């Protein structure tokens, strides 16, 4: 059996990105929007069709990403950021809720929200992921932007 | 390098429309929340003439209120405060979880964002020592996302 | 010094309309909340001729028939009793998770405020203890968010 | 004292038509689920040509096959059967929260009441024991709420 | 009491299949199609009518299947890939999510979709489910279609 | 191929003397137990006139009675029971493993088995199913331990 | 099947009981050494061969014990305390090996110890366990004390 | 550069004397493991005339046999075999527990190897996929530990 | 019923005291140890009858504890440090371990051994500990301490 | 202010004997474990000349290896090398909670300090990230604590 295969396509080149980047945790965020932009430029994406935003933390990215994406001027959103477990059952608040609404936001929209929030116990880890995830999400961004054009 | 437009988070208060649901289960603590929280408003700039308050029974009721003032769009940002204690059943859970999950609901689908400051902690403790901290935070929270979701629409 | 305008809660309830759903599962739990709760209303001044009471067998039933009762507007607020009681199984997760969604989902929907008094505990006796305090509990949730809602309704 | 008005629960099957989904993993489960909760029925009073059966691979398709006969309307009420046992795997977990919040969200935006009579439990020995016993609650609890719906319309 | 039974079809000539391969861990999602696609041809579904796409990883599922469902073009999909827990609480997430988006496209739009990924500890587990589940996921697929085709009015 | 020398399991009890100790928290099941155990001596062939019975508050209190009974060396085994029923604390898992660790380690420093008859459970159902087969078990032990124990010596 | 069944001795006459109570969370100790003497006195212990000392935690417990047990001066003994669950594991470690000391240094002395140490999430579990845990560990000291006796040479 | 002593290790198993106690409860997994660890032995150049096996009920009595072969000082090293499969109740991590810390104990007090082969799984599939290898592994440390001891016994 | 309550007794005077300090998070058991020797000042014991030693981490805690309580120079020793919580199971090996071999030795030794081993999961709750746990460790060493005297 | 005598710490290495038990599961780990530990103990000054190293199969091996080496007393102080990376099942626990038990029970029986660097992770990758800095760690907590040791004997 050798059916249709749709080959991925990383091709940035005329993609118009958004990125939401929570800011809790600052250093983590940062060093993922600094690879995570970076590789965009690798992929062929223009500077000039990108907009950052920022907000305080993963619990605001929700509304910042559902408006971006209703606007339709964005062939795929990046939501950034790092949830540190502390002392609470916050980790596991905002962990799941932050996912939630990355999920609810590409299905109702059909644009891709390429999901780069960490949800880790440690700041170590963070670090650790933190410049891997970034440009990961910058590959997931393209990717999906291009395999939702085939399907439109 | 790469150069992409960055905008500024914009923390000016000045003219924003602001309401707050205060859960009062643990009193004290929401209380100690709200207190912070709005003199935080005002050193951000918010007109005390423009920020209205009401108060509900426990965090499962935070979603119908906030649904509500949302719907109206009276208010360019919503607060939620209030806090989930441990006891000594799964109820913790299910109120964490589900008030939490209803100020996300409330904030995606009617454009109104709405900071989340209910705390979920295992003891009064935990809850006294983040109160007023939690208050401020949701201040300088619905400030910035008032202006964000302006900027973007 | 800030100072706005603080709503104040109001828990008169003259003339108001209750509905109340009573899940059967662990039933002596539920006989015990609602006859706190009837009791409680009573006292906040609702007449027992706008009162409605339903059961279903347990908790996960909670779910439609509270969307019924609001999707009629015929009620103010309602009320949901019950006990899930944590036997051998992850059954208890199960339908404490989604009994208390579906009263969350409901309420947001609708508008009409929708009592949690769903008790999701370990023990038979850790039910009793708190049976009849939250029964009167959801009494009060239900007089004051109906009211609420008023005050925030166009 | 307070006496309201008491919907009293009423359990006539006469003239209802149910729907029945089940799911086949550990298919000795399900299928001495269904034994008892068709007896059950019959003895409530429904018709067995008003009675629907279909069946699914698992837990996780019941959404979309108790979706489509609840949004027919020739159903005044269905029933979910099948058992998730606990293997190795977070699968459990999966399995069993999305099973149960599909037949939850399907009676919620339908108005059809839903029987979950899905286990999910650890051992095959916990199935077992609860199999009948479930399939007759499930048969109860399709009445009822069928009736009670009604009642409400 | 002998009711209507629908009996299970598991017969594909005809039948449309969309296929989405999440790539993380990809030995694993490469195993599961294989099986898969091979289940399928047993099963009488003409290749020409089997599209497979891929995305990076488990929360790509969504807005993948999301399309192909809401195009209409497909009678059922398949979700394919692996969440392996690692570290941190990501594991969780990822199979909440995937999990929970698999069953949400099912209900709001009719078309079932067999969910194929793993939940797993370890690269051994994945290894040792992957090509039952990319079979089983075949057989899911088709059954699920006729169902569907079967309660269409 | 290699054939060593496998001591064959005696489950000969003429002769042998047993010693148990009854916790009596949840009595019915400690009880239900003992009836199993007695009964499942006799049919092994151990004389009633060779069996001591002693019965303490709790499954805590096992450690010191049976740590006499074993050191006066007037008894080839020893038997426990009694059943640790989960609560609403900690304190289930506080017993169930100082009371099993005791079992431990009066065995080892004595020399004389000891079967653990202690049921660790988190409800009554559970305790009762397992009563009667947990009390011939033990009783079962106590002689295949016994012999074996004089088989080493 | 009829053994030798040693009755329960609730009798104290002549017994003499030592008290170690934990002061962490000290209204919990107090009430239960309140309620343990009253029930010693019901069961005919001399108040004069009564001994009463008390620690600051649970963890000094088991060295003031020790010594007491090592005397040779109490025919049985009793530990009363409380641990409250927090914020931290030490909650774990402090059950645990407050409890594994009691239970090492019955077996080691002969000396039966009561474990009234409540290992409980809330004040209120606490509050509600506290006169009944006293007097049970009454009850338990007195009937240990006679069934060591009968079973020393 | 530094360059220490490294005893290398010994799998040599002629001349050595190893017991073997086979708890049964899940017996077909211990038989299988049983199965493995005597054809490793053999492999090895353990003389069957130098290895006795005995069989227990459960984990649960693994100590005491082991404690008394142990203190006879008849054999160079010993072996537990057996499985631990969880079920429905906190049994599952008290026999695993038990009977791990005995094998340990045993061992640091009478200077006598014992391999733990006992399984401690959540499903019989789990037991099944491990049972041979386990048996093989444990002929392998008694041999490797029982020349060891041998090493630094004065 | 009115029996012998042996009063607790806090006073220093003449009681001699072993302080043994894992370090691993030094700042804590550094506060510790501040706090806990003012304390033993406050009730009375001699500056020169303390003797603090300090260990690498909380499992080293055993061996130096055992030796110092068999010397028998001591009324009563002290155990202090922090173990905090990072990525591994780690955390529950040492928690679990380091309390242990302090059970162990009060019971086997006879010399009152205070438990100031912190077990928790976030710098920030060991900073708020550490001072309290110091003194109260002090205030237990001299209680145990005199509290043994009654019992020989 | 209070000046007691504070013991400094010696981490002078010259004249020291050392053993070293390397399990061998997970061999990589362990080997670089040791190349970490051995370089540390040369920049420590203890003579290679008076460093034994030996090997074992598993952690569960390394009490019986480390009770003969401390029992014959040519050693200052000794080291445990190894790794336990969580699998699949309840294994993990046994094995990290027993040799850490058996490190820290030859210590206090002994006299002789271990070092404990058996690691307890869930991943190879956070063995890896550990190993050398563990291994090091142990050169310098031998070199300590023989010199501990020696002071107070
Ligand atoms: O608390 N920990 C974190 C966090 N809390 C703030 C939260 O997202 C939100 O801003 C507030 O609840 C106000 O709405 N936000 C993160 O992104 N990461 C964390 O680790
Ligand atoms: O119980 N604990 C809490 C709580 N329970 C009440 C609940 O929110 C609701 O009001 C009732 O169920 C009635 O609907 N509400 C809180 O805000 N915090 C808590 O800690
Ligand atoms: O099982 N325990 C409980 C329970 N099970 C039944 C369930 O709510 C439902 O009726 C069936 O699934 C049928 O749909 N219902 C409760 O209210 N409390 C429990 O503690
Ligand atoms: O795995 N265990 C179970 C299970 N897995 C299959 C799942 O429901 C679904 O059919 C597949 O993922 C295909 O979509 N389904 C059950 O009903 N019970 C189980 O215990
Ligand atoms: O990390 N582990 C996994 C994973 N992470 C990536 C994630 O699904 C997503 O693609 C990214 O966050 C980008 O949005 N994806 C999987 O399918 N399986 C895993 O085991
Ligand atoms: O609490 N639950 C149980 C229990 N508690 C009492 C305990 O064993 C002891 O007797 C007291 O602490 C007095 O020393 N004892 C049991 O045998 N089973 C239980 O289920
Ligand atoms: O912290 N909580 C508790 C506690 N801590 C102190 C501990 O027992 C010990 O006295 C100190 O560590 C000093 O050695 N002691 C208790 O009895 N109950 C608690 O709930
Ligand atoms: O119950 N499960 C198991 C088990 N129970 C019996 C126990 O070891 C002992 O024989 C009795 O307690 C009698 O003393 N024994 C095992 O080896 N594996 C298991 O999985
Ligand atoms: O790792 N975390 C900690 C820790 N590890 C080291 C351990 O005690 C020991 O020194 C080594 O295993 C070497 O023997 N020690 C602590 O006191 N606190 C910690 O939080
Ligand atoms: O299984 N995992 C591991 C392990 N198992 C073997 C065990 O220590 C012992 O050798 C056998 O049970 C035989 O006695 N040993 C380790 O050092 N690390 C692991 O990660
Ligand atoms: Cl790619
Ligand atoms: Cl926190
Ligand atoms: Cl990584
Ligand atoms: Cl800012
Ligand atoms: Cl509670
Ligand atoms: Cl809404
Ligand atoms: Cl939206
Ligand atoms: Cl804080
Ligand atoms: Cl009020
Ligand atoms: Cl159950
Ligand atoms: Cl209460
Ligand atoms: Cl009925
Ligand atoms: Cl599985
Ligand atoms: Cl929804
Ligand atoms: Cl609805
Ligand atoms: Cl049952
Ligand atoms: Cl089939
Ligand atoms: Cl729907
Ligand atoms: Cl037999
Ligand atoms: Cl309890
Ligand atoms: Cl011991
Ligand atoms: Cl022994
Ligand atoms: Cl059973
Ligand atoms: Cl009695
Ligand atoms: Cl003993
Ligand atoms: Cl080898
Ligand atoms: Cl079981
Ligand atoms: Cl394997
Ligand atoms: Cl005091
Ligand atoms: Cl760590
Ligand atoms: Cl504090
Ligand atoms: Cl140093
Ligand atoms: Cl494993
Ligand atoms: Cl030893
Ligand atoms: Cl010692
Ligand atoms: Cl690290």
């Amino acid at each position: 059996m050798n059916p249709y295969i749709l080959t991925p396509d990383l091709n940035g080149e005329g993609l118009h990105i958004g990125i939401v980047r929570a800011r809790f945790n600052e250093e983590i965020g940062q060093a993922q929007l600094q690879a995570c932009l970076e590789e965009l430029g690798k992929l062929g994406v223009d500077e000039r069709d990108v907009m950052v935003v920022s907000v305080p933390g993963a619990l605001e990215l929700g509304v910042a990403l559902a408006r971006m994406a209703e606007s339709y001027e964005f062939d795929a959103l990046i939501a950034l950021g790092a949830v540190i477990r502390g002392e609470t059952y916050h980790f596991e608040v905002v962990s799941n809720e932050s996912a939630a609404a990355i999920s609810r936001i590409a299905l109702e929209t059909g644009i891709p929200v390429a999901n780069g929030v960490l949800t880790v116990d440690t700041d170590e880890q963070a670090q650790a992921r933190a410049a891997g995830k970034g440009a990961d999400c910058a590959q997931v961004a393209v990717e999906m932007a291009n395999l939702a054009a085939a399907l439109e």
